[PDB]
């Protein structure tokens, strides 16, 4: 594998194997006057300020710079500029790469096949800009001529996930438009109790699917169909009310939508960076065209953050870079996303997705296996929730946790004069702080002498007080969680995981594994039909069958 | 520490040395046909079946006989024994540990402290009946004199997590019940969204606190209170607006609430164990008292299995022997919860909790520090949707991940004829086999000659499509996710987590691991204020509150 082979690696490792066991976070500080200053970057967007604060990281100035070699080594910059031009450096797919192009506000061509794909790419959003304002001003109008209260997106991963985060973390931005829902699962569940809630006579129906022929979105959208004509009763009405996002013409006019009601994307949009093209529609009718806009607007900033600026003081590299050092010379499985705010509730599960999705792979660009770690376990939940469910095993466990601590400085609700959100920022702060420093068993022992424990009390007790603390993190504050700065946030973790999979020669764009479970469910669907025993699969296999066939009578 | 120094973990420890690299799933089943019989269990509760099917686990018999072993000479039964009976097991608060008390429906008596605590929990559950009898029926007016369509629970962490899954999960059995709405985080984005949805005259407010003093629920409930005052103008008419829910009487009375309108619990219920208490009052006013009772059944039987049940076939001890299994001897970080279940979307996020916060501890009773793993990160999200993302990771990636796939036979919503259902089963079922079987070279190749590839398109993109298999899955199928099953089914992993907890030598009951972040953000609340330079902290802390203090009143 070309990583493990690079001399800038293994000059890693073989510093990270005599060295790290000397780094501790509280003696860093202790040192280091200059420390904050040194380890962070403050970005200026001129629509706010990110801070990328890395202080409270396991690193020093050799490290960053060992980091920094190996990034040049491995040729990051290179394979951003390939990706940038249209290069088709989805290798294995033979594609490009080109979510950056559809929100390249800035119009320069971008070639894919020797044409310029913006042209393409901003009729598109003409035509979403015009469908919305159709939508939103009430002009659009159900069969019945009512108009539209709800939108239903019916998609599944990336065709669900990110309009799916974006509405939900863009939710102050959203008065005035309709209501949005999200059915993704096959789980009968999902449509049927989101049927149960609206009329066929004022629902309008998003059928999101690249492909157009993924088995839960194209029976969800059949049952939808099916639920509205059973109420419609005409063909010709399906035209006001279901809405096709695809790249497959024929499969969508062959579900019964015609191209007119279809917005098109692209090849090189791959799902889990599809929520900047056709796909984010459900996003600009809940918030408004010009808040879409604003999305691709911060994601372009962040875009052009990357492209121009030197590694060493690349936010996306250097969020990359630690993530290297954490898991091939450390070895954490895991990296957590934690957003104080409750707008960002599904952030940690979309980039749950973009990570995992993406660099969750074991073959290199020449075919070899890795012999070395690839993508982390991605996870988390908002703070600070989260200080009350799982910070007990970051703090006081035997795991060693990357975290992200992210926040807007200022609130969408700054009630009770702004207390709510001061007690937010001041547990934001004292998490990673705790987390840095801990409590040693001295301080620990002081705090129980003073709480009037007896010797033999505070003896029992002392060593499950102690934290032993060195646990790093990155703080990530900006200036509100506006459309812009959500844009340039997502943007910023898509270029992170961009480098890593540069770094170990993955191809961050194809999804083998996701499509490999597209064409497994067919060969058991046949069999869970009609009461025969099925001695077909493994015994494993075969027992769970027989016991859903016995089952799948009985009245409880 | 007990666990690395007892021999029966040092002979499972060298077996696996010896012996795992070459344990190969596909092989197990090949020469066992018997494979799934005596690796499963199909446990008959009367009101439906469970299957815990585990032979899709890199284990044998001769495995299977030393993790049995190792559970029984770490004194696992002796443990269990005393948890049954009150002992204050909960060593370093000197408490009980009795959730099961709180689900005990025979009434056998459990003392704490020379008492039984049966007549004050079944009186509890008496009011807890008389409370929804009156909110459900109409009879509980508000101050204006209508009845209460709204519940709001404020609560975080164990006083939030249970209702909220609960809640989630039983759906379909809360018709003629009240909309239910949690509010949690101290972020004012969750109450002012929540309020701005509600009408003070027909909203009941339900404050969830063990301690009644939690920052975020305490400042929550004040800002519900403000609200409602802003209204209704009477202190008076607040006492029947505010239900409290709590083991700190003082404390309730000193907010406002009469005990008339309190549910009391008790010091042996642990947060993450609550729901089972008064905690689950939101629980019983949206399904109905009747539902609370059958989800407290459910808990009850299998609280009785894992009594009585020799552990060799017992279903928690050997949930857990398998993680011991992964996590000590294989290294896996984490364990996957995977239900093929859109009303169980919550289950993970509840357990992430109930495990990581119980488990992860790195002191041992004789207060050494470990030198083995505890606890894992538990994360995930329902089937299918995983499929279309982090599956890839797991499919393809290059970590270990224990998962656990869960699905009810029947659904509560046979849409289509039974057709989502159908689909989802397949899906459940094939996933398993897939992660077990993988593809081999051979079948993949045949996949790319049939799509007409040069035998160099072939050659280069080959290794892409090739799976390894080998990743280990558990299969837990039950007839119908009733409120008892469910109980069952939270009760099962609540004794998974008991079980490694006991064999790590660790306290599963308490956590120590918040206190210094709540210490370090009360310091931090008040420098906040005015604008002048915080310096008492390291530098990144102080840096972090010099760009809160600079951005705060920039105008976007
Ligand atoms: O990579 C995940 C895909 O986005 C998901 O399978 C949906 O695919 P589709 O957009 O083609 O329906
Ligand atoms: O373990 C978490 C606790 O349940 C949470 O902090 C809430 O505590 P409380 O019920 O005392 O408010």
């Amino acid at each position: 594998a070309a990583l493990t082979r690079n001399p800038q690696f293994q000059k890693l490792l073989e510093w990270h194997r005599a060295n790290s066991a000397n780094l501790k976070l509280r003696e860093l500080f202790e040192a280091d006057p200059e420390r904050f200053n040194n380890f962070s970057l403050n970005l200026n967007t001129n629509h706010g300020h990110i801070l990328v604060d890395y202080s409270k990281n396991l690193v020093n100035k050799e490290v960053m710079q060992m980091l920094v070699e190996l990034a040049k080594s491995r040729g990051v910059e290179a394979a951003r500029d390939n990706m940038f031009s249209g290069s088709k450096i989805n290798y294995t797919e033979d594609r490009a790469v080109l979510h950056v192009a559809l929100r390249n506000r800035s119009n320069t061509p971008i070639k894919v096949d020797g044409k310029d794909v913006m042209p393409e790419v901003n009729r598109v959003l003409d035509k979403m800009k015009s469908f919305c304002q159709r939508v939103r001003s009430g002009d659009w109008k159900g069969y019945t001529g009512k108009s539209i209260t709800d939108i239903i997106n019916i998609g599944i991963g990336g065709s669900d996930l990110g309009p799916l985060m974006v509405t939900e973390a863009l939710k102050p931005y959203s008065k005035g438009g309709p209501r949005v829902w999200f059915v993704s699962n096959i789980d009968g569940t999902h449509i049927a109790k989101t049927l149960a809630s609206l009329s066929p006579e004022t629902s309008l129906f998003i059928i999101a699917s690249k492909t157009f022929t993924t088995q839960e979105t194209i029976t969800n959208a059949e049952t939808a169909k099916e639920w509205f004509l059973e109420a419609a009763k005409d063909p010709s009405a399906v035209a006001k009310h279901f809405v096709a996002l695809s790249t497959n013409t024929a499969k969508v006019k062959e579900f019964g939508i015609d191209p007119q009601n279809m917005l098109e994307f692209w090849d090189w949009v791959g799902g889990r960076y599809s929520l900047w093209s056709a796909i984010g529609l459900s996003i600009a009718l809940h918030v408004g065209f010009d808040h879409f806009e604003q999305l691709l607007s911060g994601a372009h900033w962040m875009d052009q953050h990357f492209l121009k600026t030197p590694l060493e003081k690349n936010a996306p590299v250097l969020l990359a870079l630690l993530g290297i050092w954490y898991i091939n010379c450390y070895g954490c499985e895991t990296h957590a996303l934690l957003p104080y705010d409750q707008y960002m509730h599904r952030f940690a599960a979309y980039f749950q997705q973009g990570d995992m999705e993406s660099n969750g792979k074991y073959i290199t660009k020449s075919g070899a296996r890795v012999d070395h770690q690839t993508g982390p376990i991605v996870w988390g939940e908002p703070g600070t929730n989260g200080q009350h469910a799982f910070y007990q095993l970051i703090h006081q466990g035997t795991k060693m946790i990357p975290c992200d601590f992210l926040i807007p400085v200022q609130t969408q609700h700054p009630i009770r004069k702004g207390l709510h959100h001061k007690i937010l920022l001041a547990n934001f702060l004292a998490q990673t702080e705790a987390l840095m420093k801990g409590k040693l068993p001295e301080e620990a022992r002081k705090e129980l002498q003073a709480a009037g424990k007896s010797p033999e009390d505070l003896e029992k007790l002392l060593p499950h007080k102690v934290f032993e603390g060195n646990r790093p993190t990155n703080s990530i504050v900006f200036t509100k969680l506006t459309p812009f700065i959500l844009g340039a946030l997502i943007a910023m973790y898509e270029h992170k995981i961009f480098v890593q999979g540069i770094m170990w020669d993955i191809n961050s764009f194809d999804q083998w594994g996701v499509e490999l479970g597209k064409q497994l469910a067919k060969k058991i669907e046949p069999e869970l039909e009609g009461s025969s025993a099925v001695t077909s699969h493994d015994s494993s296999t075969n027992g769970l069958i027989s016991f859903i066939k016995q089952q799948r009578d009985t009245k409880l």
